[PDB]
Parts: C-alpha cells; structure tokens; sequence
C-alpha cells in the first residue's frame, strides 16, 4: 500500500519533524493510522445566528428542532465523535455472484450514459470561472496566480507518471494550493460528468442533476403514472461509507470511454486519490491538538468534484440490481454463485434496463423506485449484499413503499400538488417548518456586519417566496424580513450548497416577476402561461396540511406574532439605519 501512498506521507512528516509522533492512543480501527503532528484547533461547538432572521420570527425561540439546528459542533471534538460513530467501520465483501452482476450492470450502465456523450477534460478556465462566478475568498485570489497553476501542472507530472505528491483529503498558502490544485486535478479529469450532465433525466433517465428542486416533484408526479407497484424511497445508513473497493473499480469502467490523455489522468485520480487515500482529522489530546494521518482502500471521500456522480451512478447500478432480484431474475443461489449465467442478466439489461432507469429518480444516495410489482418491498438479498444496508430497519424487514407520490421523501423534501384559484395546479416542495426556519436563523461565518447578515436574511426570505411560498409563516416571515432589510441591497452568501438549487432568489429583481418566469414561463408542466399578477392568486397549502408540515398558524402565540410584526421590522430598520425601505405588509 505504501508505494501509492507514500510519497504524500513522507512530505507530510518532513514538513512537520519537529512535532511528527506515532501516537498509540490513536482509535483508528478500520483506517491505517501514519502518525501525528501538533495543529492549531478550528471549528465552533455552535453556529453563529443570525440577528435579523431571529428578531423576525420571536415564535420559533421556543421551538427544540430550530434550537438544535443551530448547534453543530466542528470542533476536533465533534471531528472525532462524528468519525467514531460512522466513517470507522468496514463493509463486508459482497458474494461472488453480487459482483458479477454488479460487473455486468455497471458496464452496461456506462455504455447508456455515454450512447451520446463523450467523456473530456475539464480546464483551468472552467474552474476560475467557476471559482469567480461562487465567490461573487482566498480561492479566487489562488486561480489568479500563476504560481498556483505551476504547482498544479508539477502534481499533474507526477500524476500522469503514476504518482502522488499533494493530494491529501481533509476531514501556510502552500498546503491551501496543495488542497485547492488537488481539487483542480479530479475536476480536470471527472469534472465532465457534472459540467456535461451526464446525470440529468434526459441522458441518464433515472438522473435529475439540473432538474431544480421546483422540478422534482413534477418528475416523482410523472413516475406515479407509471404502471406498477408502490414507490419505494429506502435510504441507506451511511452511504458513502458503504462505497465499496467493489463499487469503485465499477465505477472506473468510464475510463474506456476516454481519449489517452484524458484516461491517463482519471486513471491517476481512481487510483491514487479514490481507491487509496490520505486523509487528515484533527483530535484533541490531553496536551492539546494533533492532525491524524490516515489512509484505506475504500469508502467515497465526501467533498470531492466524483461524489455526486459516482453515488447517482452506482445507486443506479443498486436499485436494477434490486429490481431484477424483485422479478425473479437474481435468487440467492445466483448472488452466491461465481458461474452465475450472464446471458439472463444481459437479455433483462438489454430488454427492460431503459424502461425500469425511468421507473426511478436518483440523485446521489437519495432513491425513488417505482418496480413493475411490490415483490421489490422483500427483494433485499443483493442490498444488503452490496453493502446497501437501509437505515435504521432491520436487516430482513420488508420496504414500505408509498401508493401516494405525495408521501414519498426525496432529498429531504415531500411534494404536494396544489390547487390555484384560478385553477390551474401546481407541484410544490415542502419539509418539516423547523427546518427551514431553523436554516435561515443560522449566519454563515463570525465577523459578519449587519449589513452582510440583513443580506443573508433577504437570501432565505427570497428563496421561501420562491420555493416555500405556500407555507403561511414563511410567507409572512418573508415579507417582514423584506420589509425589514432596505430594498436596494443584494441578497448575499448562500442558502444552501445542494446541487438542487439554482438560486433565482439571488437577485433584487420583484419576487411576484421571478415566481412568475420560475412556476409559470419556464415550467414544462404548465401548459397555459397566463402570469399571476397578485401574490393573493400565490397559492397556499390546504391550512390543515400547512398544520401537518409544521405551520404555528392557528395558535395564539402566533397570532400575537402576525399583529405585532410591524413593530420587529421597524427594530430592524431603526438598527440599519436611514435606508430606501418598502412596505411588502
Ligand atoms: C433538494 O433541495 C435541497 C435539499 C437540501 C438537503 C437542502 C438543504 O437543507 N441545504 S443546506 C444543508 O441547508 O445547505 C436544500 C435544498 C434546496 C433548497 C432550495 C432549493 C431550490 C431551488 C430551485 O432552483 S434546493
Ligand atoms: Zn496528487
Ligand atoms: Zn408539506
């Protein structure tokens, strides 16, 4: 293992043998522990809240789901425990006939996702824009020097020899341009799957990278037409740590598709940086804080440019697998057998494989499967089998599955379809209130002006306008943070990192103009394109639903809320000082 491995250790312990250890303390039991070397503790045990967000929504102090939110601890200590509890664990070896028919579905799979599609590099182009069009950070500062770039193409040299020096995941500028130029190099060489969408629906069928949040229940609307059993959404405990040595060299099979130069890079990334690893955790120690050096075969490194896609790709792989073992095509004496017959596995693949990928939607771990039948809710051999262990159920408990599409959780949102007065429906997202409040109350850094967290505050407020409008509270919450933050600034920093996002509500533009071109212009799903001239013609959820997902409205401290919200916003403004205002009220 230390032949791949080693160069990257080596310089890691000559920039720090002052202080390099092998400490035998380490609890490490399912990684290769290198050695430690004394570090500087970073993180908080709590999340910095944001004033403007809180002031606006008094009734929500008392709520547990909104105070937990902003906990979180990223401490050493929070590193460690987080560590313990899942990512310290081995998955068992699947059967010999799970990774035959693993092998079988996984090369047909990729020869459908590229039938139109061919793999390329990524450039440096496309990664300063990216880099600039996000940070409108030190990142921008790094893509605009040119000594960053000559690091990258000295690692890219070592790269193309086989080799690894820098590329180090973590759990000086010099070690921020080694972490940064690592990111660069798999961007270069995996980047295409996200930048060419080889996930979205029309390429994949299963896919929905680029769909939007305001598209997905449209999509699970249109599965529940499809004729069949219930739809199953079972998530799987820890999936990233389930990502076997199995799954991964599955998953390099892309490399065949990919000219020399291109195949020669990815082949660096699989192999030195995806099949074999050199992390880096802080722990605390009685004497203080320590950086871990730690390595292993397998498990999906979270934050990185491959995970999305690889995770979409192989829980496409998983659930066909499933969906074949729930038809009667796999039995448990195949999924045992090495000889299996592959000739039934091809002829289902190549019969039925593009119609059962459109009984689904995937994205990463997160699955909606609509089978022929409901023999599928007990079709768990090849699961499990695969490492794809279903949270907190167990083992041989049958799925439940849902006959509603409106029931059905997909990437932490349910869908309701929605009646408007002038009726015409829509498919709206929605999730546990809390959350969303609990989000919003949440500031994203220490330092920040008012100025910057008043902007953040307008950030969540546009976005509930624009995807969770038919939320009572949030709606009014919403106009009161709007009323409350001067009409001219422009919503700042992020409200979320999910690839679901295309955050229209970045923008100073009317929201009743945005919700318009979002729900009605843009959106396939309506087909009469007369615009809403009135957020009163903005519909709500059915006010026992808006109950059931959350909403206070209907209780009294809620009530007093409502009346007395011009008084928090005029709080607001007197503390922002004399500044262009607009009544949304
Ligand atoms: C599936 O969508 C999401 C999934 C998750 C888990 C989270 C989240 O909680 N993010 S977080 C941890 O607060 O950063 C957020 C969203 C989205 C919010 C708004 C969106 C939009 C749009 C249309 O353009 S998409
Ligand atoms: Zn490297
Ligand atoms: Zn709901």
């Amino acid at each position: 293992n230390m032949d791949v491995i080693g160069e990257r250790i080596k310089r890691i312990k000559e920039e720090h043998n002052s202080t390099w250890h092998y400490d035998d303390e380490n609890p490490y039991k399912t990684w290769a522990y290198h050695g430690s070397y004394e570090v500087k503790a970073t993180g908080s045990a709590s999340s910095m809240i944001n004033g403007v967000v809180k002031l606006l929504t008094k009734p929500w102090d008392v709520v547990p789901m909104v105070t937990q939110m902003a906990m979180t601890d990223t401490t050493p200590f929070g590193q460690q425990r987080v560590f313990k509890e899942k990512v310290d664990t081995r998955t068992p070896r699947p059967l010999p006939g799970t990774r035959k028919v693993m092998e079988i579905t996984a090369e047909w799979l990729w020869r459908t996702l590229g039938r139109n599609k061919r793999p390329r590099l990524c450039t440096r182009e496309e990664f300063t824009k990216k880099v600039r069009t996000n940070a409108a950070d030190s990142a921008k500062a790094a893509v605009e020097d040119e000594e960053f770039w000559k690091l990258v193409d000295r690692e890219r040299e070592l790269h193309k020899l086989g080799k690894c020096g820098s590329c180090v995941y973590n759990m000086s500028r010099a070690i921020w341009y080694m972490w940064l130029g690592v990111r660069y190099l798999e961007f270069e060489a995996l980047g295409f799957l996200n930048e060419d969408h080889w996930f979205s629906r029309e390429n994949s069928y299963s896919g929905v990278e680029g769909e939007g949040l305001h598209k997905l229940g449209y999509i699970l609307r249109d599965i529940s037409k499809i004729p069949g059993g219930a739809m199953y959404a079972d998530d799987t405990a820890g999936w990233d740590t389930r990502i076997t040595e199995d799954d991964l060299h599955n998953e390099e099979k892309i490399i065949q598709q990919m000219d020399p130069e291109h195949r020669q890079l990815a082949n660096a990334i699989f192999k030195l940086t995806y099949q074999n690893k050199v992390v880096k955790v802080q722990r605390p120690t009685p004497t203080g804080t320590v950086m871990d050096i730690i390595s292993r075969k397998d498990q999906r490194g979270s934050g990185q440019v491959g995970t999305y896609g690889l995770n979409t790709f192989t829980n496409m792989e998983a659930q066909l697998v499933r969906q074949m073992e729930g038809e009667g095509v796999l039995t448990k004496a195949d999924l045992e057998n090495p000889h299996l017959l592959e000739k039934k596995i091809t002829q289902w693949l190549e019969t039925k494989g593009v119609e059962r990928l459109k009984r689904m939607a995937i994205s990463g771990d997160d699955c909606v499967v609509k089978p022929i039948d409901d023999r599928f809710a007990n079709a768990l051999l090849a699961l499990n089998d695969m490492g794809k262990v279903r949270k907190d159920i167990p083992q041989w408990q049958p799925s439940k599955g849902w006959h509603d599409w409106q029931q059905v959780p997909f990437c932490s949102h349910h869908f309701h379809e929605l009646i408007m007065k002038d009726g015409r429906k829509l498919v709206v997202p929605c999730r546990p209130q809390d959350e969303l409040i609990g989000r919003a109350r949440i500031s994203q850094g220490a330092g920040w002006s008012l100025r910057e967290t008043a902007c953040l505050g307008k950030a969540y407020a546009q976005m509930w306008s624009l995807m969770y409008f038919h939320r009572r509270d949030l709606r009014l919450a919403s106009n009161a943070i709007c009323s409350a933050v001067p009409v001219h600034w422009v919503p700042t920093s992020r409200t979320t990192w999910s690839i679901h996002a295309h955050h229209q509500w970045m923008t100073t533009e009317d929201m009743l103009t945005v919700w318009n071109r979002v729900w009605i212009e843009e959106n396939p799903w309506m087909e009469d394109k007369t615009p809403v001239t009135t957020w009163e013609n903005v519909p709500y959820l059915g006010k026992r639903e808006d109950q059931w997902c959350g909403s206070l409205i209907g209780l009294t401290s809620r009530a007093t809320w409502a009346q007395n919200i011009p008084t928090a916003i005029q709080q607001v403004r007197s503390l922002i000082g004399n500044e262009e205002f607009l009544d949304y009220m």
